Parts: C-alpha cells; sequence; structure tokens
C-alpha cells in the first residue's frame, strides 16, 4: 500500500482496491470510533455501498461493543453543496440513536463535491471531528481531497464559506476510476497535466506518451467482472500519483500559487460557462490562453505552446474557446474579451512559464492588462 506524507503526517494510502479490502479494516483500529457516518451521492453510493457495509460488518464483527456505520445519501450534483445540505446532514447525524457525538469519523466517499460538502460539516460538528477521504472522482484523488479546503457554495460564489479541516486519512483507490463517466475522467486530466507542466518536464512526457493507453482504457469496454485498467495500473497509479504527491508536496511546505497556472484565464471562462462545461475543460482552455500569454511576453518558447495544447487535446480536453463541444453545448453563452477581463478583475498576477517543468518565478506574475487582452482576442 503506497503510502504519502502530507502536513508532517503520513494521511495518504493509495493503491488499486483498498476500498474492498483495505479501509474498513484500517478504520477500525487506526480511526477507532463506535460512531462511523459515510457521506456520498445516490450514483456512488449504489456502486460503492454495499460492498463496505459487509467490509464494515466483518471488520466490526471482532471488536466490542461492535461499532456502527450510519449513511447519508445525497443526490448528485454540486446543488448538493449547500448550506441546507449542511444543516440537513448535521440534523440527521443529531437524530441518532444515539446522536453522533464527538468520537465520530465521517467518511467522505465522492468526489469534490461530496469531499468539500462532507469535510465543512465535519469541521463544525461540535466544533470539530475526525473525518476521512475516500475520493471517487480524479479531480479529487489528486487535487480537491488534499489540503484540507472544504466549503460549501452561496447564490454569490463558490466556496465562500468553509473551513480548513485536515482529514485523518485520505484513501486513493484507483479502482473507483473504473465506473466514474468517461467526461469526468477527462476533465481531471486537466489538474494532473497541470501539475507535470509546472514541476516536471519528465512527467510531462510521460504523460504525453501514455495518453493513448490511458484514454483507450477509459474509452473501453469493459466485460461484467474485468478491471478496466487491467494491463496498465501501474502506469496510471504512476500518472496519477504523481499529480497528487506534487500537490502534497506544495501543501507540506508562493510556491502554492503555481498550483492555479492556467486558472487565472480558466477561472474567468468557467465562471461564463458553467455549469454547461465542466472546470478541467475550462482550465484546459486557461492554460493554453495562459502559455500563450507567456509566449505573448516572450518568456516561454513556442514549442512549449504547442507540447501543452497538444498533450491537453491527446486526453480529450479543449484546447480553445471555438472548441466544438463547447459552442454546441454554450449555446446562447459567449466569453467576450470584456467579460472575461471583468471576471479576472474579481479575482492581475497570472503564473508564467518559461518552459515545461520549470515556472517563470515560484509564484504569480504581475501582468499588464494590456497585454492579457491580446491573448484573449
Ligand atoms: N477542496 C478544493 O480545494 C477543491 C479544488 C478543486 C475543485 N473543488 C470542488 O470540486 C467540485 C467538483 O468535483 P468533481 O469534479 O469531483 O465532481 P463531482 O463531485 O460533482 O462528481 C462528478 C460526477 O461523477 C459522479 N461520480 C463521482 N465519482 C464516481 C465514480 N467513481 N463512479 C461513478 N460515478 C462517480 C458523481 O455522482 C457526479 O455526478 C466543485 O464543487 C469544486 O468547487 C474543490
Ligand atoms: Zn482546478
Amino acid at each position: 500500500p503506497t503510502k504519502i506524507s502530507i502536513l508532517g503526517r503520513e494521511s495518504i494510502i493509495a493503491d488499486f482496491g483498498l476500498w474492498r479490502n483495505y479501509v474498513a479494516k484500517d478504520l477500525i483500529s487506526d480511526c477507532s470510533s463506535t460512531t462511523y457516518v459515510l457521506v456520498t451521492d445516490t450514483n456512488i453510493g449504489s456502486i460503492y455501498t454495499p460492498s463496505f457495509e459487509e467490509a464494515f460488518r466483518k471488520r466490526a464483527a471482532e471488536i466490542t461493543p461492535s461499532p456502527r456505520l450510519l449513511i447519508y445519501n445525497r443526490p448528485p450534483g454540486e446543488v448538493s453543496k449547500s448550506r441546507q445540505t449542511k444543516a440537513d446532514i448535521e440534523d440527521w447525524m443529531l437524530s441518532q440513536n444515539p446522536p453522533c457525538g464527538r468520537d465520530t469519523v465521517v467518511i467522505a466517499l465522492g468526489g469534490g463535491v461530496i469531499g468539500d460538502l462532507t469535510g465543512f460539516v465535519a469541521s463544525t460538528y461540535m466544533r470539530g471531528v475526525r473525518y476521512v477521504q475516500v475520493p471517487t472522482t480524479l479531480l479529487a484523488m489528486v487535487d480537491s481531497s488534499i489540503g484540507g479546503k472544504t466549503a460549501i457554495d452561496t447564490p454569490l460564489g463558490k466556496n465562500l464559506i468553509g473551513a480548513i479541516w485536515q482529514p485523518t486519512k485520505i484513501y486513493i483507490d484507483l479502482e473507483f476510476l473504473e465506473t466514474l463517466p468517461v467526461r469526468e475522467f477527462i476533465n481531471g486530466m486537466a489538474e494532473v497535466i497541470k501539475t507535470a507542466a509546472i514541476s516536471s518536464e519528465e512527467e510531462f512526457t510521460a504523460l504525453e506518451e501514455n495518453a493513448e493507453t490511458i484514454l483507450k482504457a477509459v474509452r473501453r469496454e469493459v466485460t461484467p467482472g474485468e478491471h478496466r485498467f487491467e494491463g496498465t495500473e501501474e502506469i496510471l497509479k504512476a500518472r496519477i500519483l504523481a499529480s497528487a504527491r506534487h500537490k502534497a508536496y506544495v501543501v507540506s511546505a508562493g510556491l502554492r500559487n503555481l498550483l492555479n497556472w492556467g486558472h487565472s484565464i480558466g477561472h474567468a471562462i468557467e465562471a461564463i460557462l458553467t455549469p454547461q462545461i465542466l472546470h478541467g475543460e475550462c482550465v484546459a482552455i486557461g492554460m493554453v490562453k495562459e502559455a500563450e500569454l507567456a509566449r505573448h511576453l516572450g518568456i516561454l518558447k513556442g514549442v512549449a505552446v504547442s507540447r501543452i495544447v497538444k498533450c491537453l487535446a491527446a486526453y480529450g480536453l479543449p484546447t480553445s474557446l471555438k472548441d466544438a463541444r463547447i459552442r454546441k453545448l454554450t449555446a446562447g453563452k459567449h466569453c467576450s474579451v470584456d467579460q472575461l477581463m471583468f471576471n479576472m478583475a474579481l479575482d492581475k498576477k497570472i503564473v508564467l512559464l518559461s518552459a515545461i517543468g520549470t515556472p517563470y518565478e515560484t509564484r504569480a506574475s504581475v501582468v499588464a492588462n494590456e497585454d492579457i487582452r491580446v491573448v484573449l482576442a
């Protein structure tokens, strides 16, 4: 079982099959409690909750008095990352027999929506209770589940109310990616490529070379019982864990600014195109625009911009606002240069790359609005 440290503790545990034969046992022995609360959505729970209920019972059977496992299922979608849902979960926890107390260990089984929501619930339940992250999406495995950043959204913005609350454990089971929708897997690759581009030209090269194999496995038709990533586990785990390790490294150390490469323009685009277009899709276009911005300022070589554009496309991500899929889903929406500048103002410090794997500076750089408007043209 591969382990990765974060903030001094060895909380990240990664491998294929953890959910089926490692987590329940580990929670009972390492996160001892009388009460375990599992929060997930109906899409994810319908697939993974049954096996775990059994793994838990078997693991708890030995302990005495045996602990309980309580399950809360939220509707899928970001609509659930709200004040009302947080309050409903808390009320439900307080309605148990007996009510969930300070020893409760909350299990966040899901993507960034469930992870953000669940972590925030854990942070304030009776002023704070332990929780673990069990990321089921690619973006969650390498980004959202690491760092302790929790929150909910309000009608005025994303993640505006929340808290920094570190999970006791982060179980990364790559088998969850076997059922993750193709579009979501691709969406998550935006963060993986971003991380390689700002830290390792060698890792970026590995991604370029593994693109066809991985995407093939993702788009593959699986037989009722076989594993989707059959003979490419080592490759997948390597590429995914490289991004999670970087995120962990950054969180454990201005350097975190680099993690926002592609997000200055990316977030501006998303503010306009969401919810039709996903975060990673917006950031992919953002990485291309920000790479072109650096080239405009003569900081990044054109050859480098081409590699970024092709690597993003090789994983199925859009590289321009003129992308066919984007326009089809955004019928009626348009990202005017002014609308994009307006959004970037509410964020100008953009992360600039001098070479793949090499940032211009160990932080975001200042850019004149004049130059930004030219790359958005
Ligand atoms: N905490 C942070 O620092 C941070 C960083 C980045 C993004 N985010 C947050 O992440 C959220 C987006 O999360 P996301 O992209 O993971 O999407 P998501 O959590 O909305 O999940 C996407 C969809 O996939 C389904 N799904 C998830 N895992 C599955 C699996 N293994 N098999 C089958 N279906 C599965 C879900 O039911 C859902 O419908 C946003 O709300 C954003 O604000 C937070
Ligand atoms: Zn992002």
